[PDB]
């Protein structure tokens, strides 16, 4: 009838248990001979290990109607082949059975690691943290779809913000990681649980402990990347409301987008994460479903913001003429703004024509715009410096700030 | 006394001359045995080939007090080893002398290219354009300093926006490119000329022809990248005016920055390009001269904008605690804004305390902020769609837009 996912959890507060379990689970996921449902179970096990009570979190947060989770209390055991068994009796086969040229095996890149069992908290958290990181990054990879900028951006980020919290000794093989990549690809359950986690971590009062905090970070990245193209296109393509929207060739897209926006809205407070949950959703909300309007919006965007740097239209359905069209619309819009402003002040059309021209040119010359921005900011900054020289600073303020930099 | 740079230019309108000259010059730059000054000459030759009269442009735009340019009118010749000679007589040695296991040689990656001489305009422009591109990209590389995101970003950009204008058949070896990299590194003259070009292309009335346009693009990229870190730091580090600026450990930096801003200002309309002209300037204006305040400003920035995606603090002097400090300042500033607003409306401090808390939390939860932004935009977009359904569109507008998309 209903699908059960077995998920192992620690059976006592001790770190040795927690740790040995983590070890055996990592070990288990690397086994080439393990079945999907089991793997998923093990992963939800591992994903839950960063709270004092994994089983609790799992119980309260799981939100999948098609499956039922059977938690499995695990404890130490000097008598089993594994260092572990269940409660409660003589279920040490269950235990050993459960964990059954060591080359077909996923493990760590560093072959000098023999095990990741550990008796201290701080040390358990480095291992757990480092592993959890790689794991969540995989998800991000899946969600950022074509873009390759994140196996980069995000590993880089984690590298520089988490140290000495994310450590290289505990980098696992591609072979190991691919199992996880795969389970994420193939299992709606696992994905539901990960989204649930995201939500839980978000809704936490605190006081986020290091690992929670970093996972939270990855999460934010994923969420903004998920629907980037979409929002980009709406923001610079539709909302600008340039005459080019009337062109016959946007007609079909605008309506797709209308569908996408209505769908988006109908999804309520879940709307952002949906591209994580089903890939088809992510593919349908992708730029590919309205490539022209997107290219246009790209143009409009970079024209409008004078930026550039960070954009990425390195894609197959990117049409550069639509980029140029967007840009030109932006220019002509400037022209219009200026002729309008001009006429209000009490100037004639004859005389406003030229104003329109010059405005368009003003928009066009982006080097000058940059120059102006820079100059502007430099002026501002000198102003602030001067100001601080003057009325310097309440020692109270400095005291609170010190009190800040402390923690 | 004064240093002369010999720079060859075409001696007639014909494309065969222009083309053969380009060929011999490329050929010449690849010669491992050529001297610096000569190479620079040849490069300024090649850089000028995209206007109807290279010599004119060179004459009017060169702005270097320490050197004097001797243009050299070149024309075809069925009698020299080269297909070229000078005016005006019997200076065909000058000519041949000038161009004197072919492995030590820079040339094209594609060994199937025998020569790039050509009799048509459209075809000369593909070669010239493709070469000029690689050239200007090198400069960009030099100016973007540590960042490696541009040998990427910018080649990608040029790839996708210029096609079929920038062609792979005409990719030159690293070996060839390195000569140019080197001359740019070692010669203030060449750099002055390139900046002059930048200015000229900027100041052009038009109607920018393809090649001009693309070079212009590269230029804009370079200019905004040049002082990014700097403006970033001023914008989010100083201008925000958070109490943390009072900390003893920013004291020394703020004053460096003050110096940098004063210097910047003193440089007038040249101020942006100066980081191109001397590397020491670029190094001094780099993040390395005020690393903490920069890290802080990074934090403040991503906290403030909820972005993320495109940032790059992958650097050695990046201090993440200062990032966190920046962030926290942003939060506390939110808190403050809200307590203030609260008290104006007629609320007590007791009651405003909590308001401050909640505001801080509002700032902190960035996933929620994202969510709100997305939702907001979706609403906006549906609104626009609805609006367009209603009062659709002046056919006149559509007509002008059509008239646009045409060109």
């Amino acid at each position: 009838i209903k699908h059960i996912i077995i998920v192992p959890i620690p059976g006592d507060s001790s770190i040795t248990t927690r740790s040995r379990l983590l070890d055996r689970l990592v070990r288990l996921i690397g086994n080439p001979d393990v079945s999907g449902p089991k793997l998923t179970g093990a992963l939800i096990g591992i994903l839950s290990l960063f709270v004092e009570s994994p089983g609790q979190l799992i119980q309260r947060i799981t939100d999948d109607p098609d499956v039922s989770i059977r938690l499995l209390e695990v404890v130490q055991s000097d008598q089993s082949q594994s260092g572990l068994t269940f409660a409660s009796t003589n279920m040490e086969d269950e235990a050993d059975q459960y964990f059954s040229d060591q080359s077909r095996f996923g493990w760590f890149e560093n072959k000098e690691i023999s095990d990741i069992e550990v008796q201290d908290p701080e040390g358990f958290n480095m291992i757990l943290g480092t592993i959890l990181a790689q794991i969540w990054v995989l998800l991000a990879k899946a969600v950022t779809a074509p873009d390759t900028a994140a196996d980069s951006e995000l590993r880089r980020w984690i590298k520089y913000t988490q140290q000495r919290r994310v450590v290289g000794e505990f980098r696992l093989e591609r072979k190991w990681l691919d199992v996880v990549r795969n389970r994420i690809a193939e299992d709606l359950s696992l994905r539901r649980f990960m989204v649930a986690l995201i939500l839980d971590i978000k809704r936490t009062p605190g006081n986020k402990p290091r690992i929670a905090e970093m996972i939270c970070d990855i999460d934010t990245y994923i969420v903004e990347a998920g629907l980037a193209s979409f929002i980009l296109t709406i923001k610079f393509g539709i909302e600008t409301m340039y005459p080019a929207l009337g062109l016959h060739e946007f007609a079909g897209e605008l309506s797709t987008l209308e569908s996408l926006m209505n769908l988006y809205q109908q999804m309520g407070e879940t709307a952002p994460y949906m591209v994580i949950l089903e890939n088809s959703i992510q593919n349908k909300f992708s730029a590919g479903s309205y490539p022209l309007l997107w290219s246009y919006a790209m143009g409009v965007g970079v024209e409008l913001e004078n930026s550039m740097g960070g954009l990425n239209f390195g894609r197959s359905y990117f049409d550069p003429a639509y980029f140029r069209l967007g840009q030109e619309m932006v220019r002509r819009s400037a022209g219009k703004v200026s002729s309008t402003l001009a006429s209000e002040l009490g100037i004639t059309a004859e005389d406003a024509r030229l104003v329109s021209e010059i405005a368009m040119h003003t928009t066009e010359d982006k080097i000058s715009r940059m120059a102006e921005e820079q100059a502007r900011h430099v002026k501002n900054g000198l102003e602030c410096i001067r100001a601080l020289k003057a009325e310097p600073i309440g020692s109270l303020a400095i005291e609170e700030a010190m009190a800040a930099w402390s923690e």
